Parts: C-alpha cells; structure tokens; sequence
C-alpha cells in the first residue's frame, strides 16, 4: 500500500485542502463505481474540512454517496459533542443527500438505551451489511489524530486498539472526555481503499512521526490506519516538524 504526505503552510490551508481533494475522490469514485463510501471523523480539522467541501457540493450527485462514522460520543442525541450533529451542521444538512444514505451511529437516549456494547455491535451490524455488499467497504476513511497518536476511540495500550475480531467496540472509559463512545477498529479502518489522516499542530508531531515510521499500532493508533490502495497524510508544518 501506497503512503502519501502532503504539507501545507497552516491549518486553514490544511483544511481548504482536504475539503478540496474530498470532493474530488468522492466524484472520482461515483465515476469509477457509480456511488462513494466516506467515513466521516469528528474534532476540529475534521468538521472544518467538511465547511470546505459545503462550497463544491454542487460538484457532486449526493444520492450516490454513503456516509459513515468512525467514532461517535455516545451521548444524548442533541449533545453538542455529537460528531454526526457537527457533520450535519458543517455539511450534511446543507446538501441534496437522502437520509437513508446516512448512517449515525446510536446516542445514548437511542433505541439501545445506555447500552453501549449493544449500541457498538448494532453498528458492527450495519457494517458487516455494507461489507456484505461491497468489497472494501469505504473509499475513503477520514481521521483526525490526538497528540498520543489515537484514531477514532481507539487509543493507545487499550483493549479497544487491540481487538483483531469485532468491527465495532464501545469505549467505557476514554481518557479523553466525554468517557463513552463507539469506535470502529482497526480492521474496519483497514477494509478502506483509502485512509486519510488529517493533522495540525506542534503537539501532535511526536505522533505523526512515530506512525509514519511504522511504530506498532497498539503503541500509537495511527500506525494501523493504513488503506488497502493508499494511506493519506494531509499535515501543516507544524504537525510534519519530526518528518
Ligand atoms: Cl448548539
Ligand atoms: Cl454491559
Ligand atoms: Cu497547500
Ligand atoms: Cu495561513
Ligand atoms: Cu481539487
Ligand atoms: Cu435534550
Ligand atoms: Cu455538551
Ligand atoms: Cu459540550
Ligand atoms: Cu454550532
Ligand atoms: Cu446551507
Ligand atoms: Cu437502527
Ligand atoms: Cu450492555
Ligand atoms: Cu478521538
Ligand atoms: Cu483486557
Ligand atoms: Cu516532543
Ligand atoms: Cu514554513
Ligand atoms: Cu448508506
């Protein structure tokens, strides 16, 4: 698999940037297979990419695009700290996509209850239905990273980056507020044809470095989001300072 890096100046170049080349694998992939799967990612870079392609969304056929999560807080439904109520907020209501083709991940006053391993393996299901149908599952996995090297909720020396078996795990005690949460797991994040990895920031290049280098995934997440056709690094200066 294929590994890129592209640095930018900042972290409003960054985001202009990412946004930009979404657009263009999303309408690259309806053109190749007639639809787009996107895994979408919460945090800053994450959702500020997603204001960037809100100004080309003109450029794309929404009803042929699937959107994903690759984590979720699980918390009330109308939480600010909902990652699929700051997407929908940056993009998703703002675009002509069905609500079917979109694909949240359960609250915590949702149809499970508090319950998060029934709400983790619920979604677990969906995947494996959309595995079901397609082969690898995503085009493009989108993820932020932490200063620790973590993706998604899966962070470092946990049970949650070590699982090999399930798609999806909760999270019961995240070191990093809100404490629960639904994760997808590395063998998800694996079965993309792409996985981009979208990073700003001093404190974060100890991280970015040691994934690069090709550290064990256990130690730092990062270096186990890795794509089956490529794996995309979209980093500022700042965050390639130990490249
Ligand atoms: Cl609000
Ligand atoms: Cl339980
Ligand atoms: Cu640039
Ligand atoms: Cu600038
Ligand atoms: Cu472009
Ligand atoms: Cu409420
Ligand atoms: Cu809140
Ligand atoms: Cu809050
Ligand atoms: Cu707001
Ligand atoms: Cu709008
Ligand atoms: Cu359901
Ligand atoms: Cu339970
Ligand atoms: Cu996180
Ligand atoms: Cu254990
Ligand atoms: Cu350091
Ligand atoms: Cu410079
Ligand atoms: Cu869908």
């Amino acid at each position: 698999s294929d590994t890129v890096i592209e640095r930018h100046a900042d972290t409003a170049a960054l985001v202009a940037a990412a946004g930009d080349r979404l657009v263009d694998a999303i309408s690259s992939a309806i053109g190749e297979r007639g639809q787009a799967t996107i895994v979408l990612t919460g945090g800053g870079t994450g959702i500020g990419l997603l204001k960037r392609v809100r100004e080309r969304s003109g450029e794309i056929d929404w009803s042929k695009v699937h959107i994903y999560w690759g984590d979720e807080r699980f918390v009330p439904q109308d939480d600010d700290e909902r990652n699929d109520k700051q997407a929908r907020e940056a993009l998703l209501d703002h675009i002509g996509i069905p609500p079917v083709n979109v694909h949240a991940m359960a609250a915590s006053d949702g149809e499970f209850g508090d319950d998060l391993e029934a709400a983790a393996a619920g979604y677990a299901q969906l995947l494996s239905a959309d595995f079901d149908s397609s082969v690898p599952g995503f085009d493009v996995h989108l993820l932020g990273m932490g200063g620790e090297g973590h993706v998604n909720s899966l962070f470092p020396d946990t049970d949650a980056v070590r699982e090999t078996e399930r798609l999806v795990v909760g999270v019961s005690d995240s070191p990093k507020p809100p404490p629960r949460r639904i994760t997808l797991t590395l063998p998800a994040v694996q079965n993309s044809r792409e996985v981009w990895l979208v990073v700003s920031g001093e404190a974060k290049a100890d991280a970015v470095a040691a994934a690069v280098g090709g550290a064990d995934p256990v130690d730092i997440p990062a270096a186990g989001a890795v794509g089956r056709e490529r794996t995309v690094w979209l980093v500022d200066e700042a965050a390639a300072a130990k490249l």
